[PDB]
DNA sequence: CGCGCGGGA
DNA sequence: CCCGCGCG
């Protein structure tokens, strides 16, 4: 029983609610962001806001609640009518919030029963210097319950469902309330900048009558000087005003041993007097789901208040959808304030864009899931995995007669053997080319494969794989390796644990899992992943089509590439690969930065969008945009080469990963090909020198990374092993070597490392990083895609301008003006469903793997 | 090159 | 708050 809660509520009177159980027979804590963190990581109870938890309902993490009619009873009926989705109770109810009146006594002693009588009231409050209210107007979820008192609503509902395709926004009921709020504001009764923290300061300091506000203010209020009430919203042509109903609420995750157990603590435990008022006394609770407790505190007048209000109040739609809905109004609302259109104008724009995105939104959700479920083109048949086997074998004797005649194997001049893990090693630098592994310096006995990971020894199901992963690794010289699921998540959250435990760094727990993993430097090999049907981690589809294996132990199982490590051999390839960064480093094209604090120093290039750099409207770090205007040779000399760099690479993997080409195609949309890096899957490209990074999973990049290292100056390298834990294995890059890995969902990092000459290793990930994709599709969107680079040069000229004139401070000024206008442009494509890649619409990240293959044998 | 300013949130 | 940016 570890109960998560938002860190603003009362979790040491929890505390004490859950000692009087564990007593009878837990762990409350307070994570950042619980209402992103719960929806990524469910593969416990929650507690947090109803509306998130119909998401959680659509995405299957929550436990159908199964309360006792008698217990039922114990709440009030409208809670229990916002945790049901599809007809199934997601969670139990706790508190009930929404938004009251609150005046000032002293100025208004008997506050206006009805909307109207509030521009009269203004008048004689400002022969006083006073105002009759002040209340935030730039958010809809205070302005709503004015416009929708008369009619107007969300989406429409009935038989226990929204339908988005039914809209309120243009109602009759909406157009009035709408209107009365800008009649209010023409007249100066309000003005439309007031914000929050505006309104909330002339109310705490006497200046305004009354506000509009939750139970969150009070605290403040109380602080301050002001005698004031807490009631009913005024009525809108003789109607209750129907502010948004929020009910925190506690649910129970599908992903859970303990259930009936959790079940019992809930229902009598904390939904008792006792239970919330023990909560109540750590943190004001507000109004109360539970009737008994509800009556105790509603002789409070400002808790009746907010039950009242709350009463003659909507629930808030528990539909991610909404969304849609808030972006929309937000924009009628301002727009009808500063007279940018007429109310019937703005709400007829809002109802139309609203049911627009609502309509995306659901369409998108299922082309993702044909994403997830997409399969590689066919290349595996019985008769092609026969075929393929015998030629993996024969190449097989050939590399065997090959090490006789050169008597041990070699990886480029570096002698391989999987007897020794390298922890050392030395390079030479003999000409102007890459520098070259030659000698293992110190060694041990390589640690054996963790129990979870099994080399593969058929050729069959070498072939097998081969066929139906789209992976072809060198014939006859590579190891093929299969690693159980379970296992493989169980490791990587051991590995997180280890560096958490060390300090967020390589310390003794993370040397510890690094003792136990195995060498496979010189190396060419591929872990696939094998998911049990279940009769977590990753989703693949086992109504897929399915394959006969020739092993019977995958049947049942579904597998997917996790890693794959190549040797490139040194070339033509090579030589255009370091030549590329030599020439970007040269050049001044790299933006150097810290990473995961001051883990390690990083070096990036590519087609970034620092939205932090106000000015940036382009696709490219800063130093790129600035030598796109100020070559004086070639504009675009850098864009070629980033594109020669990325493809480069990218075709190296390609002949050796035939899915990486199927997966850039699957995931990259129309609107975000012009913002990668030529016609690969990558649009940011690091560097580091001689650095170690700490362990770590990647969540905000692509479904694969690659990484690629290589070498100058001749010495000898001690540590700066790649490691990848949960897979049990590490190894050094040699001459040229590459991995490509899995980051979402494959713990990685590298050891640091200590350095005898002028030796380099110098590492380089190429990945999708997916903000900059989707805001560069964006802004492509808005403006068009070759008009970037002209807005660039101009906002560049403009910024230099100010500083040469009046100051940095006005250069600043403008650049943040910029920022907000580009702001603006991406936000409401991104309202129009525009997006560079496509994502998970649950997770708001890319799939966690792909192509998952399903294996059966009857 | 250390450090303030800065954006999205 | 983090695989930026530009100023002293
Ligand atoms: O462990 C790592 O090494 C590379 C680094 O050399 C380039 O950033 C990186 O991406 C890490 O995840
Ligand atoms: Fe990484």
């Amino acid at each position: 029983l570890v109960i998560w809660i938002n860190g603003d509520k009362g979790y040491n009177g929890l505390a004490e609610v859950g000692k009087k159980f564990e007593k009878d027979t837990v762990t409350v804590e307070h994570p950042d962001k619980l209402e992103e963190k719960f929806p990524q990581v469910a593969a416990d109870i929650i507690f947090w806001a109803h509306d998130r938890f119909g998401g959680y309902a659509q995405s299957g993490l929550l436990a159908e609640i199964t309360p006792a009619a008698a217990f039922q009873d114990k709440l009030y009926p409208f809670t229990w009518d916002a945790v049901r989705y599809n007809g199934k109770l997601i969670a139990y109810p706790i508190a009930v919030e929404a938004l009251s009146l609150i005046y000032n006594k002293d100025l208004l002693p008997n506050p206006p029963k009805t909307w109207e009588e509030i521009p009269a009231l203004d008048k004689e409050l400002k022969a006083k210097g006073k105002s009759a209210l002040m209340f935030n107007l730039q958010e809809p979820y205070f302005t709503w319950p004015l416009i929708a008192a008369d009619g107007g609503y969300a989406f429409k509902y009935a038989a226990g469902k929204y339908d988005i395709k039914d809209v309120g926004v243009d109602n009759a009921g909406a157009k009035a309330g709408l209107t009365f709020l800008v009649d209010l504001i023409k007249n100066k009764h309000m003005n439309a900048d007031t914000d929050y923290s505006i309104a909330e300061a002339a109310f705490n300091k006497g200046e305004t009558a009354m506000t509009i506000n939750g139970p969150w203010a009070w605290s403040n209020i109380d602080t301050s000087a002001v005698n004031y009430g807490v009631t009913v919203l005024p009525t809108f042509k003789g109607q209750p005003s129907k502010p948004f109903v929020g009910v925190l609420s506690a649910g129970i995750n599908a992903a859970s041993p303990n259930k009936e157990l959790a079940k019992e603590f809930l229902e009598n435990y904390l939904l008792t007097d006792e239970g919330l008022e023990a909560v109540n006394k750590d943190k004001p609770l507000g109004a109360v789901a539970l009737k008994s407790y509800e009556e105790e505190l509603a002789k409070d007048p400002r808790i009746a208040a907010t039950m009242e209000n709350a009463q003659k109040g909507e629930i808030m739609p528990n539909i991610p959808q909404m969304s849609a809905f808030w972006y929309a109004v937000r924009t009628a609302v301002i727009n009808a304030a500063s007279g940018r259109q007429t109310v019937d104008a703005a709400l007829a724009a809002a109802q139309t864009n609203a049911a627009r995105a609502a309509a995306m939104s659901v369409a998108l959700a299922s082309e993702y899931q044909l994403v997830q479920n997409a399969q590689l083109p066919q290349r595996w048949s019985q008769s092609a995995r026969k075929s393929l086997a015998i030629l993996e074998a024969t190449a097989r004797k050939e590399a065997t007669a090959q090490m006789e005649a050169a008597g041990g194997s070699f990886c480029g001049q570096f002698p391989v053997d999987p007897a020794f893990k390298v922890l050392s090693l030395e390079y030479s630098a003999p000409n102007p080319d890459i520098a070259r592994a030659i000698r293992r310096v110190d060694s041990v006995p390589n640690p054996p494969l963790p129990s979870h990971v099994v080399a593969i020894q058929s050729t069959a199901v070498d072939a097998d794989l081969s066929l139906a992963m789209g992976v072809s690794l060198t014939p006859g010289r590579h190891t093929s390796y299969l690693v159980d699921a379970r296992a493989l998540q169980q490791s990587n959250s051991a590995a997180v644990a280890a560096r958490k435990a060390d300090g967020d760094k390589w310390g003794p727990a993370c040397d510890e899992m690094f003792r136990g993993c195995r060498c496979v430097t010189g190396q060419e090999v591929v872990f696939y992943t094998a998911v049990k049907e279940p009769a977590s981690l990753f989703k693949p589809s086992f109504d897929g089509p399915a394959f006969r294996p020739s092993w019977g132990e995958l049947s049942g199982k579904a597998t997917g590439v996790v890693a794959c490590v190549l040797q490139v051999p040194i070339g033509k390839e090579t030589d255009i690969i370091c030549a590329e960064y030599d020439n970007l480093v040269s050049k001044g094209q790299f933006a150097t930065v810290d990473r995961f604090g001051g883990d390690h120093t990083v070096n990036m290039t590519g087609n970034a969008l620092i939205q932090n750099d106000g000015k940036a409207i382009s696709k490219g770090y800063a130093v790129a945009h600035r030598a796109r205007v100020t070559s004086n040779v070639y504009g675009k000399a850098n864009d070629v080469s980033l594109q020669r760099l990325a493809e480069t690479v990218w075709s190296v993997v390609e002949k050796r990963l035939s899915f990486m080409p199927a997966y850039r195609d699957l995931v990259i949309t129309e609107q975000g090909k012009p913002f990668m890096l030529g016609a690969t899957a990558t649009n940011i490209i690091s560097l580091t020198e001689n650095q170690g990074v700490m362990l770590h999973l990647d969540t905000d990049d692509g479904v694969w990374t690659i990484i690629l290292w290589f070498h100058r100056h001749s010495g000898i390298i001690a540590g700066g092993e790649f490691v990848l834990p949960s897979l049990g294995i590490s190894f050094q890059p040699l001459d040229f070597t590459i991995v490509v890995f899995a980051a979402n969902t494959i713990v990685h990092g590298t050891r640091p490392l200590q350095t005898t000459g002028k030796i380099i290793r110098w590492g380089s990930s190429h990945f999708l990083r997916f903000k900059d994709v989707n805001a560069l599709a964006q802004l492509g969107a808005a403006y068009g895609v070759d008009e970037l680079d002209a807005k660039q040069r101009d906002q560049l000229e403009e910024v230099d301008a100010a500083n040469s004139k009046d100051g940095v401070g006005a250069a600043r000024r403008v650049a943040s003006c910029m920022a907000a206008e580009r702001k603006a442009a991406i936000e409401a494509q991104k309202a129009a469903c525009v997006r560079g890649v496509v994502m998970n619409p649950c997770t708001g990240r890319m799939p966690s793997l792909l192509f998952w293959q399903v294996w059966r044998k009857p």
